[PDB]
DNA sequence: GGTTTCGGT
């Protein structure tokens, strides 16, 4: 089933909705950071302090970034935009080298997993939670 | 796989 980003920890398969707060595309592969709303203690605390950043997104622990490689690469790079509403499932989580909670889609994967990534039109009913917790950070 | 919260490609 689905879990709130506070809910989460690593090395888990774990599904979830959220926002797409910034992408980011490389030579190697796309990036999101994406939030819920929700605190998780292993997020890295964005600082509202940066001299030059357009972040438009909550700060302190309030975001987790992914990784997508490859066919998940190559599927959202030109595809997934900030402010658009996504749903994951089944995506792996890990620690990065600096022990932040980060998100991981490789490839191939397999059929098994169910893997996913695919964004969630934004009048949809399952996105009402994530927009009435950013009320709370407004 | 990759490096570190910018850049804005």
């Amino acid at each position: 089933s689905f879990s709130l980003l506070s809910q989460i920890t690593p090395h888990q398969r774990c599904s979830f909705y959220a926002q797409v707060i910034k992408t980011w595309y490389s030579d190697k592969n796309f990036t999101l950071y994406v939030t819920d709303y929700t605190e998780n203690e292993l997020f890295f605390p964005m600082s509202p302090y940066t001299s030059s950043s357009r972040w438009r997104g909550p700060f302190g622990r309030f975001s987790i970034r992914c990784i997508l490689w490859d066919e998940h690469d190559f599927y959202c790079r030109n595809y997934i935009k900030e402010g658009d509403y996504v749903v994951m499932k089944n995506v792996r989580t890990k620690i990065d080298h600096l022990g932040y909670l980060e998100c991981i889609l490789h490839g191939d994967s397999a059929k098994r997993y169910n893997m996913s990534i695919e964004k969630v039109d934004s009048e949809e009913p399952e996105l009402n939670e994530i927009k009435s917790r950013k009320r709370l950070y407004v």
